[PDB]
């Protein structure tokens, strides 16, 4: 089994918008915006909705930039995460019950308080190189195996 999940990174020249998750799974980490994809909708439809609800932003075009499956040792279910880049948006970022948004300069991204994988795939996302990966975790904080390829090489 895989759980279908969406993640959106809103980017401007030199900076990325992240949100501090205030509750639930991954509470206390900065991340992009997203969540579960419901049965009967597309991955993209979920992403647009969840961005608006969590950050206040409406996006025109979402660019598909990555797909990573995550496995946790000792656990059955995988997370299938679909990652998008937004280069333009309407509205202004604002705190919601789920997320507190904040801009970070690209040389100041707080990787030590993000999911452990972000530091490894962020450079591909920032360079607009579409990618595919597979990560195996030992608990929430330790990466046992990480694999990443640009899809151009497959
Ligand atoms: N950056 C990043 N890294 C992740 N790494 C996997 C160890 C969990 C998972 C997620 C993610 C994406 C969408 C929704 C949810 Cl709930 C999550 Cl947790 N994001």
């Amino acid at each position: 089994t895989s759980k279908l999940l969406t993640l959106v990174l809103v980017v401007q020249p030199g900076r990325v918008l992240l949100g501090m998750k205030k509750r639930g799974f991954g509470a206390g980490k900065w991340n992009g915006f997203g969540g579960k994809v419901q049965t009967g909708e597309t991955i993209e439809q979920a992403a647009r909705r969840e961005l608006l609800e969590e950050s206040g932003l409406t996006v025109d075009t979402l660019h598909k930039i990555g797909n990573i499956k995550f496995e946790f040792i000792g656990e059955t279910e995988l997370m299938d995460v679909h990652i998008f880049r937004a280069d333009n948006y309407e509205g202004e970022p604002a705190e919601s019950d789920e997320m507190r948004p904040q801009w970070f300069d690209i040389d100041k991204i707080p990787f030590s308080q993000m999911w452990a994988d972000d530091i490894l795939w962020f450079p591909l996302m920032l360079q607009k190189k579409r990618f595919l990966g597979y990560f195996k975790f030992q608990g929430h904080d330790v990466i046992v195996e990480h694999k990443l390829d640009e899809v151009e090489d497959l």
